């Protein structure tokens, strides 16, 4: 029934913290979250550990939402968001559709999985913002979630009215040239955004990554089972809309294979 997957042992705040690797590179951001959790140091894996379940993963994960005491604003909705975490707790493991909006980078149309982020107090952000400079598509697409815009731009094909049939593209357009959903003005945005050394997860060509900004730029943890062995090897930077990215340890210092 269950997945397996290694685990790297790096020192974070110089004491020896477990992290959890895939080279399958899946959908589900159960490995996301944990990963936070375990540097957050909220879940500890005895010194000796090498593999891990989702099964495991799984039990710390509901363990820890459920020991969250509660503290003041959504009350009735903390309850709900408790019981909502937890009845999708399981699609975790999975693999999770995500409807972006392309209205600023912590934007999403609401399923119950995003309970168990906002209890964790785990920001998720997307990189695909559509930019003001093309006011064309601003327009076209506007407060619109993405397969609602996939929806309108078929609607779009069909329709009589060639005020539509020209949107219809305006939008086929934004999305054919922003394929890798991350745009400049995306980068620019989520940087400025994201809290100096806070622990977020990054979505985009529905993959989940752990985030953090540290001295103002962005890296991403290095969830590869490749560099299992290499203990040096933690941080990738997000400094660049795609291309070449530097590798740093623990301290977010330059390191080489």
């Amino acid at each position: 029934e269950p997945d397996f997957y290694c685990v790297k042992w790096i020192p974070w705040k110089g004491e020896q913290t477990p992290i959890i690797t895939q080279s399958t590179n899946g959908p589900c951001p159960l490995l996301a979250i944990m990963n936070i959790l375990f540097l957050q140091w909220k879940v500890k894996l005895p010194p000796q550990k090498e593999v891990i379940t989702s099964d495991e993963l799984m039990a710390h994960l509901g363990n820890c939402l459920l020991s969250i005491k509660p503290q003041e604003g959504l009350q009735l909705n903390f309850q709900q968001n408790v019981d909502d975490a937890m009845t999708v707790l399981p699609k975790l493991a999975t693999g999770l559709d995500v409807n972006v909006r392309f209205t600023g980078v912590s934007d999403f149309e609401y399923t119950p999985e995003c309970s168990v982020f906002d209890l964790l107090g785990i920001p998720l952000y997307h990189g695909w913002l559509v930019d003001p400079q093309s006011p064309e598509a601003v327009r076209a697409v506007g407060k619109l979630s993405y397969n609602q815009l996939v929806e309108r731009i078929i609607t779009c094909k069909h329709s009589s009215d060639t005020n539509l049939v020209t949107e219809g593209l305006i939008a086929e357009q934004f999305l054919e040239t922003t394929a890798a959903q991350l745009t400049y003005h995306g980068l620019c945005e989520l940087t400025a955004a994201a809290k100096e050394g806070e622990l977020s997860v990054f979505f985009r060509n529905n993959h989940f990554s752990t985030m953090t900004k540290h001295k103002s730029h962005l890296y991403l943890l290095v969830d590869d089972q490749g560099f299992l062995q290499e203990e040096q090897v933690v941080w990738e930077s997000l400094h660049n809309v795609d291309g070449d990215s530097c590798f740093c340890d623990s301290d977010f210092h330059l390191s080489h294979s």
